[PDB]
This record gives C-alpha cells, sequence and structure tokens, in this order.
C-alpha cells in the first residue's frame, strides 16, 4: 500500500505514508499513467448547477477543522468541539459556512505546502495572508491588489503573500481576476500570423482591448487588469507604473546583450487558480513569491511558443546555427539564464537559481518526511527545464497525490 | 469528447487521443489515489523469477494474444493458418506445458518489444533491428561466441547497427540462461581503501563478482570488464572480450585543448544484457540488445552523475569557473562542454552517435507515425526528455501517456 521511495544518488529509502490521507483522485489508473498531463479534469474545479450537498461539505469541513486545531495542538479542547458544533449548525441551516481569519491563514499556508508542482515549498510557513473577504466590488479588488503588489514587491526585497477574496456562493457568480498573473506582457496578433510580445498572452490582450483598453505595440507592454465582481462584466484597471518593478536584462561579460532590449517583471503572482479550504472554494485568491531563474531565462524567454530568443542570442554569440550537434541552443540558453541572475542581482531583486532552489527542496522533502511521513511532488515540474540531472531532485523518486487544502485549476470566466 | 486520454502538445497547440492504451493487458504502478510514475523500478515493471512453470491458462491467453498480433501484422487474421497455429500452440502447451515460436514470430515480437518500450527515445528505428536467433545455444562457451558475433556485427567499425541476440527461453524444471553483467561493455569500479571508487561506481558489485570468479583486476578508471555468462544449472563462467572487439573513443574538445589531457573516454556500443524479453508469455532471460548512444547518456549521465564518474567539478576547475557559488552556473557550463566533447570525439572517430536535439525531433516524428499506425505511443516522459536542456527540445512540451504493452522488455532480479 505504502510506496517505497528511493534516491538513486544517495541510495537512501523512505516510505510515503502521507499518500493515505489523499481523498481526491488523480488522472492515473492501473491501466495507464497520465502524470505528465498539465490540465486533467481531476485537478480542475468546474462550475455546477446546484450547491454541494451538506454531507460531503460537512465531512470536508470537519476534517479541515480537525487539521487546524491539531496544528495549534488544542486537538480535543472545548474550542475544538464548539468550532465543530458551529460549522455543523451553519451548514445544516445555510448549506454552507464561513472560516475564521486564523483558520484561513492556516489553510492558505497548508495549500501551498500541499502544492505538488511547487519547488519553493521550503518557504511555506512564511506567507502573509491578506483577508479580502470583505470586498464587494471590482474597484475594491483593485485597491486590495495594489496593496498586495506594493507589499510583496518591497522595493526589490520580495515577500511571499496571498490576498483572499470572497468565497463562491451557490446563489451567484464568482469574484474572478481574468488575468493568469497580476503582471503579464501584451501579445498582439500581427497581420501575418506573427505575434508581437508574449504569445501566451494573446487571448487576454484581446479581451482587454475588447473591454476598452488603448493598446501599445512594444514587446514588453504591461497589461491592465480585468477584475470581475459577481454576475458583473469585468472592469478594466491600469496598474500604476511605480507599482510594477521591472529588471532590464544585461549580461556580465557580453556587452551586446543589453542592446537586445530584454527585460522582465520582478513579481510572479498567479491569479487564476482556485484555493479550496475545508470545502470552501475561493475563486479569486492571488498568490506570489519570487522567481527561480529558469522560469524567466529558460521558459519565458526560450520556449518556442513564448519569446523564443534562442536563435537571436546564438547569432549574437556567433554560434554554429547550421547543425544541432554544435549545441548552440544549450550554450545560448546558459548565457540567457546567466544574464537573468546577474540582472536581478544587480538590481537588488530577489531571485533563486535552480541549483539553490532544488537543494532547498531536498531539505524540504526531508523535513516533511519527519513531519508528515511524506510529501506530494510532481517530478516533471520539480525538475528544472535545463540541466535536470545536474540537480538533486532529478535523482529523487517522488510520489504525487492530492491533499487538501489545495490550489486547483478552474475554468476561464469567459 | 472521446472516452480516451486527451493528449496535448503545448508548443503546437495540437490534440490527439490515445486509443492504443485500451489494448494494455498489464497493470502499472499508479492508482487514482497517487501517481508512482517517477519510480525507476516499481515492482510493477519487474518480472520476478519462477520456481514453477506459468499456469497453463494464463500462458495460453498470453500466447493466443501474441499469435493474434502476429497474424494481424501479416494481415491473415481469422484465416486457416491463423486458426491452425492457435490450435498448434494450445496442443504444445497441452502436452509440454509450454510452446515455441516460429522464426518469423520471434523476429516480429523482438521488434515489437522495442517498439513497445516507453523509456526509449530511439524508437523511430524500431523497424530496423537485426534479430540473431540463438535458441540453439547450449553452453556458456557458445554464449560467448554468439555475443562476440553480436558485438562485431553491431559495431561494424563505427557504423553501428541495432541488433539483439535471443538465447533459449525459460524452461520449467531447468535453470535460466543469464548474462550477469548489466551491459556487454562495462568499466570496472574498484572500492578503495578510503571508501571512494576508482572507475565506474555503478559497476562495483559486478566487478567484485568477476574478481570472486577468478578475474585478475586492473587499477584504471576505464578497465573493460569480462563477461560472466551462465548456462542452465551451471555456475557462471568468466570470458574476456578481445580488446580489438571493444571499440572505444578517446575524448577531446573541439576548442579546449586541455580536455584531451583528462584521459576520458567511452565505448561505442550500448548493449543492455540483463533485461528479460517477454513474448506471448514466453520469457527470454538472456537476450542482449544494442543500438547506438545518444550523446547525453555519456556526457551527462555517465560522466556527470554524482554517483557515476562525477567529473563536473574537475572540468569546471579546468575552465576556471567559480565553483564556490551556484549562481555562476558552473555546472551548466561544464556539462555543456562535456557533451560537446562527446559529440566531437564520436564524429571525429567516425562512430555513430546522436545529439539530444536530433534524437527528440526524430521521436516526435515517431509519435506522429505511431498515432496513425496504432493510435498512440506509450512514453515515459521523465525518460524521453534529456538530462540537460529539457525544454529546449520538442518532447518537453509534449504530453505523454504511459502504459505496458506486450511483447516487452522487463526488468529481472539479479541471478546471484
Ligand atoms: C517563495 C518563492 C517561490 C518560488 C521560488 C516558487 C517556484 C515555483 C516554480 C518554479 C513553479 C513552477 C512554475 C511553472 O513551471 O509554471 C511553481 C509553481 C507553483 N507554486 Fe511556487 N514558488 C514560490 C512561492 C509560491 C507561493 C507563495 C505559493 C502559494 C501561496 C506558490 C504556489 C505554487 C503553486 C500552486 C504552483 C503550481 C502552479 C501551476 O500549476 O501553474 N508558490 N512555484
Ligand atoms: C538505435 C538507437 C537507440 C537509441 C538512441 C536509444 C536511446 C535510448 C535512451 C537514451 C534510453 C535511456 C537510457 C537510460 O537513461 O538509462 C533508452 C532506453 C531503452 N531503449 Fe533505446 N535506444 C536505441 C536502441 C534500442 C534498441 C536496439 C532496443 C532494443 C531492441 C532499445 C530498447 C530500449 C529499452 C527497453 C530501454 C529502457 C531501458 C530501461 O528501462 O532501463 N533501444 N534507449
Ligand atoms: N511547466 C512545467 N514545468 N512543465 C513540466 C512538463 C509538463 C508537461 N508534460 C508539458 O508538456 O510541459
Ligand atoms: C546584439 As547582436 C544583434
Ligand atoms: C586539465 As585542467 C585544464
Ligand atoms: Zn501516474
Amino acid at each position: 500500500k505504502f510506496p517505497r521511495v528511493k534516491n538513486w544518488e544517495l541510495g537512501s529509502i523512505t516510505y510515503d505514508t502521507l499518500c493515505a490521507q489523499s481523498q481526491q483522485d488523480g488522472p492515473c489508473t492501473p491501466r495507464r499513467c497520465l502524470g505528465s498531463l498539465v490540465l486533467p479534469r481531476k485537478l480542475q474545479t468546474r462550475p455546477s448547477p446546484g450547491p454541494p450537498p451538506a454531507e460531503q461539505l460537512l465531512s470536508q469541513a470537519r476534517d479541515f477543522i480537525n487539521q487546524y486545531y491539531s496544528s495549534i495542538k488544542r486537538s480535543g479542547s472545548q474550542a475544538h468541539e464548539e468550532r465543530l458544533q458551529e460549522v455543523e449548525a451553519e451548514v445544516a441551516s445555510t448549506g454552507t459556512y464561513h472560516l475564521r481569519e486564523s483558520e484561513l491563514v492556516f489553510g492558505a499556508k497548508q495549500a501551498w505546502r500541499n502544492a505538488p508542482r511547487c519547488v519553493g515549498r521550503i518557504q511555506w510557513g512564511k506567507l502573509q495572508v491578506f483577508d479580502a473577504r470583505d470586498c464587494s466590488s471590482a474597484q475594491e479588488m483593485f485597491t486590495y491588489i495594489c496593496n498586495h503588489i506594493k507589499y510583496a514587491t518591497n522595493r526589490g526585497n520580495l515577500r511571499s503573500a496571498i490576498t483572499v477574496f470572497p468565497q463562491r456562493a451557490p446563489g451567484r457568480g464568482d469574484f474572478r481576476i481574468w488575468n493568469s498573473q497580476l503582471v503579464r506582457y501584451a501579445g498582439y496578433r500581427q497581420q501575418d500570423g506573427s505575434v508581437r510580445g508574449d504569445p501566451a498572452n494573446v487571448e487576454i490582450t484581446e479581451l482587454c482591448i475588447q473591454h476598452g483598453w488603448t493598446p501599445g505595440n512594444g514587446r514588453f507592454d504591461v497589461l491592465p487588469l480585468l477584475l470581475q465582481a459577481p454576475d458583473e462584466a469585468p472592469e478594466l484597471f491600469v496598474l500604476p507604473p511605480e507599482l510594477v518593478l521591472e529588471v532590464p536584462l544585461e549580461h556580465p561579460t557580453l556587452e551586446w546583450f543589453a542592446a537586445l532590449g530584454l527585460r522582465w517583471y520582478a513579481l510572479p503572482a498567479v491569479s487564476n487558480m482556485l484555493l479550496e479550504i475545508g470545502g470552501l472554494e475561493f475563486s479569486a485568491a492571488p498568490f506570489s513569491g519570487w522567481y527561480m531563474s529558469t522560469e524567466i531565462g529558460t521558459r519565458n524567454l526560450c520556449d518556442p511558443h513564448r519569446y523564443n530568443i534562442l536563435e537571436d542570442v546564438a547569432v549574437c554569440m556567433d554560434l554554429d546555427t547550421r547543425t544541432t550537434s554544435s549545441l548552440w541552443k544549450d550554450k545560448a540558453a546558459v548565457e540567457i539564464n546567466l544574464a537573468v541572475l546577474h540582472s536581478f542581482q544587480l538590481a537588488k531583486v530577489t531571485i533563486v537559481d535552480h541549483h539553490a532552489a532544488t537543494v532547498s527542496f531536498m531539505k524540504h522533502l526531508d523535513n516533511e518526511q519527519k513531519a508528515r511521513g511524506g510529501c506530494p511532488a510532481d517530478w516533471a515540474w520539480i525538475v528544472p527545464p535545463i540541466s535536470g540531472s545536474l540537480t538533486p531532485v532529478f535523482h529523487q523518486e517522488m510520489v504525487n497525490y492530492i491533499l487538501s487544502p489545495a490550489f486547483r485549476y478552474q475554468p476561464d470566466p469567459w
């Protein structure tokens, strides 16, 4: 039942007993493994036409309350039995319930802790939870968002944070942030099927224009936010330029690199995922930490369907782009990642390279083994996009499963 | 839409459905509660030895299934030849408890097992495989002759050719034919006084077994090991491969002149010899197969893995890189030059090799072919994506479905 897990570099063995707490199903079955799929309908939390029946919600709620009081060690006290009483009374009457701020804070950190695809989980206990459940309009969402950004950025000394908007109610639409991240660069479809800017943001850029935005035409034009209040059309809000910290990219030894005009924002904040805590679903709960250099240098700038600067940089380096055996792609990629680390360090902006990051994740796997008897990790996401075997996580076997609280994917509001 | 797995390629935006997984008859390690897909040796990819022949019904359903696959491949499903062969197989199993494959059936199944291998990125070559029938072999001495012929044919002086030699199958009430070494060519790993290892740390146990069986050891980082071949019910016999038979490549760098001075090298022929070949229920415990290397296997895994040659720091020091801080990306830089050196050395020596970019681009082409041909292709993402420059190759952005299909190459316990 309990999977035997091995590290092939050290030859050490551990038994994951935590996977037994998993109550939510993954995309896999004995017939076939679907662990490499990014978006399975299993990790997704779609709509619904009728509220979740009390039986199920009550069991998820009681479990979470059990998790919480067990964290503060008062597992069994009167406060515990009374909090359970309260949840049950509210669900029985209203078919739903509400969390306390302390409970919401414990649940958010635990959602991050439980996130299989996150390599930065060693920082899980250090999270600023902004309570925004007392928000009634898109305009208010914007103010809250601006406070999250100014706090998290911190003049370059980034701090992990999350802002939790009102949960979903059966009798209405959701509070949603249409953008996938608080900071994104525009992607303009240019006549000849070409794309100016970030190809990943083409659709969102169009929606912003459809909703009245005056677009530019640069490669790094920060998009405005489309915030949506329940059952209302999204409203456009332009982020103040002073709130959006950006780092211009230059290379430590290649003077011509800076001339490329490359740059990237400091704050990585996902805003399209759903935070589930004790049966309660929060459709708008943006979270942010700090970047791992590979996200910018490798993926964002080198992916074929993104900025794809690999060839341009190779040419500037005068590499042999004729054949692949010259490893021109590899060499160029290394220098770009190097330029990213040098630039963020020069500008005094928090950044972590993939070696430091994965080394800290291995320590985290160790902490969780003693703490909980295991740790859910998605190998393909934990192992960096370049130099995979040069890092310790590559030689570590991992078990993947769903634990709750959890950050899950959800449908696009449009 | 369709009831089968929906698979997406994020680079192109294309979608495909895997219907081939519906033909899987062997369970994997995963369940809806958790994914155990990253485990190298899960007990689900291994086939434990047998102290008793396979139950005549499980073996029959498996045998029947294989014969149907064979007849469908030649387009004679339902024919008289098909029905007669099925009757002939259950007639054999009926009185002997087992059965035997026809020459062409063995050639078909061997090519099919490679075709069905989820961890192999070189499957676009699956149709081109030299199948050496060695089911008449009766001694460890003959096993050596057969292997020497395999090595000579496959090596072909640098212009490598994929090949497999099939020795007699598992027979109940009789010992197995086994090659003790993991690969036909392996470098020795000597356990030092100080706990360290000289040579290949992966080969420490086999090196000690060879010594225990009469081999006089050397003291170099690149000493080719002798073969420990075992015929049924006999102790394993030691055989030394003639040096002229083992083609090796001295490593040098195209621009870094000092690299040649490192004394690094690697053999040309990659030949797995400890895997079991399973065809229609029949088990071939000794069936060594070979192809040609992908540059990353040597330059990245073999030479740079912490538990292998671990030369990353040495080369970085030669390149005068800051090995005190991670952010200098000294590991990434050194690893790149080490892979370039492997590619340069093999191309120079006129020995066959393929870089990770070309290999993965050809595997994508294989995926398209298999989509039209069988409606899918079982692929283990972690093993398909190269150990360096992952998202720089096309396969990284391709979602894959993994499952077990037979014929297959499976893991087996060590004979010792
Ligand atoms: C502290 C710094 C952090 C670093 C260095 C870090 C790094 C990463 C990386 C490299 C990924 C993969 C991204 C991709 O490939 O698209 C990731 C994913 C993720 N991170 Fe972290 N993380 C950090 C903080 C956080 C925080 C603050 C939260 C939540 C409160 C969080 C939640 C997640 C989740 C849920 C995912 C999965 C996202 C998805 O599936 O798209 N991370 N993180
Ligand atoms: C022709 C060139 C070929 C190339 C470039 C190729 C490449 C590879 C690579 C890179 C691996 C991963 C090895 C590792 O990470 O340890 C692999 C695994 C494998 N290949 Fe191929 N292969 C080729 C030929 C063959 C042949 C001829 C067969 C069999 C007839 C075959 C069967 C397999 C199997 C079963 C594995 C998985 C081994 C395991 O699970 O440990 N391959 N191949
Ligand atoms: N963002 C990531 N780290 N993705 C890892 C690989 C996931 C997926 N198999 C793909 O096509 O990319
Ligand atoms: Zn799986």
